[PDB]
């Protein structure tokens, strides 16, 4: 008899094995690009190109690297090449010189060349697309006005001695270089298998059911789970049995019904209570960092394992054992009252407690229960919710959102509390504020809007026009009238402290600039996004904890509800510093092998203000800086700047002759080498380029922006409280908790360890005794996997190989946890599965790279299979024709010795938009 074969095929064909070489030499460590390349132009691999000579003359080269010539990184690669993947950016290039490059070009006898500004010659003696900086990139030189972009098929010495002494230029200095690579002729493509997929044959019609010809079992399967362990515990190599098991359970089955479950069947069955807490599911770890169900593929794993090993491998530069560092990783409101200053900067529209539209229904607060959605609340004069909406009356789209349904939700008698800052952030977002506040307060409580409602319309609010604002004094309709001002309404009573008033509650709460979020009940609605019904839910939401507080635990009816909201801890500002609408929190450190390492009390946290100091936000920063190093002493600061003077001068010895004294120096200084060469570069590769400007804190970063005192004293040590946070400060105390002197004693070299900390969890797997396939060193593996698998999901299936693969990786442990099900109500895997998935590419040849497959022999007949897909959730793949239905596949129907070699295609990947 025969079997059953699946491959797998790349719709778009690959060129020269070679590149994908390259390219997953870069994919590793990624400075080994260009050195390759110096010398490879001396065409160490010019010889003959089919691929395993190339291929090992590849790798006898970059054995010549550090970069990927680790104990580790140099099998990583191994698996990027059986891992496929190193052609698709070869394929980009491709893609962009295909659709970019040569139809832009017109009529050639010369096959390489270069876009220099304009045209150019197929010789090296040295224009409507221009040299912008491409995704798949390649920068040689430092990235300045001049760039180089070569195109090149890098394989044949046709190209050798452009590159040789082009790489001639940025050695002296004068172009920046990067290389993108030429397509071939077409017919030079060979063609691309692929792996990292799972090939199903599930039990279509089957005696595989419950109660080689075609297997059977019944309901001792709630056992079957539980027993499927043992069994595989019990084997001498524990492992591979796990393997063949899964593979083809149905089959197996009615054998591992009579074998029942072991010894640590159940001291880990409450032992699983203690460590390793899930049951009978699958859930992954690298470094006890848990994976998700939908990256455990070969693609995501690879460049998960080795944006994990430098990681680590970062640590040795401190002289660390590392079965030590990994157990070291193991150990919302703001106030929006305007009181702090004034205590009537916001324009409540709404008032429960007093408008009359919320009629005379009672305040009973236990009385407040049980809503339908006509209706979230009953009628209650209470003030609960309360919504702060900081306006522009410049920003049309502001007024639209006021005047017609915060207007309505009022009018429709919602039960909560609507209010406005005016933003003061333009000449006229001011002016129309200042004139929104004049009217109620002299011209009542219902004029402005019936301005605003007018303004907004169909004159544009673009400017203020008093022609406009005598005409709606005359009304007083809704409204009436007392204290009068009228005219230019230019007063001091009002051109600052309702102003900077309204001013500082917005600098206060961080307001200013295009678009400043929403106070709900303290929570911040960004208002760029969609919001209503976020409001209408985060309502919901908040109302909830309320009936939670009143419910239960709760005061009575003489309290404040909003209080409860508003009591927290957190109270008055910035959404940058503490930027928790978008957690951007930015952490820079690692690569400082620079050329910085300049050097320049106990243990101590670490602050840099990197500043233009000399300007604007330049001592002002500095100087919030230095009152604040004042009043935390904690810490020593080492100031940087930025700029283009001799009046920053005396910054430049602080203190250098051997500080506080100097913090009064440049107050007094207020009104009136090479250092700066590393500064501002150093710096703006901390971001901060060019001008910029905020301050580090021990790897915490922050940005510049839009006024001069938004970074002020107060920001810096609600900045510090959490930043110090269960962040920095915690990592003093995990010491070296665990023991030594310390290896890591310096301020700098702690400011280093807080950094990679930052970067990051999942607490703890502990309890495997004997109860646990392992099949790696416990030891200074520079990559701990565990994963817990169910000897009888199906889940399972696709995981085993991709562990065998990964275990068979060079400094890669892997450890599973058998973990099935207490009463498996039904029969589980109902189907075959094998998966396509080498940890090296292999050969085994008349010479030629081995086409990735799949082979199903030895299957029951008489009874229906179906052969499906196991793959990516990006991957769209098609099968070819065929006169067996790929569905429908009962082996007996067939003839003998031949067999079914199916072959699918992944036709692109999945576009949309």
């Amino acid at each position: 008899d025969s079997s059953v074969n699946v491959a797998l095929q790349a719709s778009f064909d690959a060129g020269p094995y070679l590149l994908e070489l390259l390219e997953a030499a870069a994919a590793e460590n990624a400075s080994s690009y260009f050195p390759l390349l110096d010398r490879i132009a001396e065409g160490v691999l010019d010889d003959a190109v089919t691929e395993k000579e190339l291929y090992d003359r590849f790798l006898t080269i970059v054995q010549d690297e550090g970069h990927i010539n680790d104990a580790a990184d140099l099998s990583s690669f191994k698996f990027s090449l059986a891992i496929r993947s190193a052609v698709p950016r070869v394929e980009a290039h491709y893609q962009y010189y295909n659709t970019s490059v040569e139809p832009r070009l017109g009529t050639a006898a010369c096959p390489v060349w270069v876009h220099m500004d304009g045209m150019q010659y197929c010789s090296p003696t040295l224009a409507d697309l221009e040299a912008r900086d491409l995704p798949f990139d390649r920068k040689l030189g430092d990235p300045t006005a001049p760039l180089a972009i070569l195109y090149a098929d890098v394989a044949s010495p046709a190209f050798g001695e452009y590159h040789r002494k082009l790489s001639a230029m940025a050695k002296e200095g004068q172009v920046s270089y990067v290389v993108r690579y030429r397509p071939p002729p077409s017919a030079s493509f060979r063609p691309l298998f692929l792996a990292g997929y799972g090939v199903e044959l599930t039990l279509k019609r089957t005696d595989y059911i419950m109660i080689d010809l075609k297997p059977l079992s019944s309901s001792e399967v709630a056992r079957l789970g539980m027993n499927a362990a043992s069994f595989i515990l019990d084997s001498p190599d524990p492992f591979a049995t796990l393997t063949k098991l899964s593979q083809d359970f149905p089959k197996y089955s009615s054998a591992v019904a009579a074998y029942n479950v072991t010894q640590e069947f159940l001291d880990e069955y409450y032992a699983n209570r203690a460590a390793s807490l899930p049951g009978g599911r699958n859930v992954l770890w690298i470094n006890g960092l848990q994976i998700d169900s939908r990256q455990v593929d070969a693609y995501s794993l690879l460049e998960h394992l080795r944006h994990e090993r430098q990681f680590i491998g970062q640590f040795r530069k401190l002289g660390l054992s590392n079965i030590e560092a990994l157990d070291l990783l193991l150990h919302q409101r703001y106030d929006w009252r305007d009181e702090v200053e004034g205590g009537d900067v916001i324009i409540w529209l709404n008032d429960l407690t007093k408008d009359k539209r919320y009629s005379d229904f009672p305040s009973d607060i236990d009385a407040l229960l049980q809503p339908t959605y006509p209706g979230q609340l009953p009628a209650v004069r209470r003030d609960v919710h309360n919504v702060v909406i900081p306006i522009d009356l410049t920003n049309e789209d502001d007024v639209y959102m006021v005047v017609q349904h915060i207007q309505t939700f009022i009018k429709r008698l919602i039960p909560v509390r609507f209010g406005l800052v005016p933003l003061v952030h333009s000449e006229p977002a001011k002016s129309q504020a200042k004139i929104a506040r004049y009217l109620q307060m002299t011209h009542g409580l219902a004029a402005m809007m019936k301005y605003f409602q007018r303004a907004l319309e169909k004159d544009k609010l673009a400017r203020p026009d008093q022609a406009l604002f005598d005409e709606t004094i005359a009304s007083a309709r809704v409204l009436r009238g007392k204290a009068q001002s009228f005219e230019e309404a230019l007063s001091s009573t009002t051109l600052e402290e309702v102003m900077d008033k309204t001013g500082r509650y917005i600098k206060r709460l961080d307001l200013g600039g295009r678009s400043p979020p929403v106070l709900a009940n303290g929570v911040l609605l960004g208002r760029g996004d969609n919001f209503l019904q976020e409001l209408s839910m985060r309502v919901a939401i908040d109302l909830q904890l309320i009936q939670q507080s009143i419910v239960q635990d709760a005061v009575e009816e003489d309290t404040w509800l909003p209080s409860y909201f508003l009591s927290q801890a957190a109270l008055t500002r910035n959404e940058l510093i503490m930027p928790q609408d978008p957690s951007k929190i930015r952490i820079v450190n690692l690569v400082q092998v620079a050329e910085s390492h300049d050097l320049t009390g106990t243990n101590s946290l670490l602050m840099a203000v990197v500043g233009d100091f000399d300007s604007e936000a330049g001592l002002n920063l500095l100087i919030s800086a230095l009152k604040f190093r004042l009043a935390h002493p904690e810490i020593e600061v080492v100031p940087l700047h930025t700029s283009d003077t001799h009046v920053s001068s005396q910054l430049y010895q602080l203190l250098r002759t051997e500080s506080e004294i100097l913090e009064k120096i440049q107050i007094i200084k207020s009104t009136s080498l090479a250092y700066w060469a590393q500064t501002k570069q150093l710096a703006a590769d901390l971001g901060y380029p060019s001008g910029t400007r905020g301050v580090l804190l021990n790897g915490r970063a922050v940005g510049p922006v839009p006024s001069t005192s938004t970074l002020a004293e107060d920001d810096l040590e609600i900045l510090l409280a959490y930043e110090f946070s269960k962040r920095l400060g915690t990592v003093a105390k995990v010491m070296k908790d665990l023991n030594l002197g310390h290896k890591v004693a310096g301020s700098v070299e702690f400011a280093k360890l807080t950094s990679l900390v930052a970067l990051s969890s999942a607490i703890k797997t502990w309890n495997g005794a004997h109860s646990a396939i392992t099949v790696s060193h416990s030891d200074d593996a520079s990559i701990n996997i565990v994963a817990t698998i169910d000897p009888a999901s199906e889940r399972s299936q696709r995981w085993v190989p991709i562990l065998r693969t990964l275990s068979k990786l060079n400094g890669v442990n892997v450890k599973i946890f058998l973990t099935p099900v207490r009463i498996l109500q039904e029969l589980p895997i109902k189907r075959f599965y094998r998966h396509v998935l080498e940890p090296e590419p292999s050969f085994d040849e008349h010479g030629a790279l081995n086409r990735p497959g799949a082979s199903f022999s030895r299957l029951p007949e008489d009874a229906l299979l179906t052969l499906g897909m196991d793959v990516p959730p990006s991957w769209l793949v098609s099968p070819k024709e065929s006169v067996h239905d790929l569905d429908n596949i009962r082996l007996s129907s067939l003839r003998e010795g031949s067999d079914v070699d199916a072959i699918y295609e992944l036709e692109h990947i999945l576009i949309e938009g």
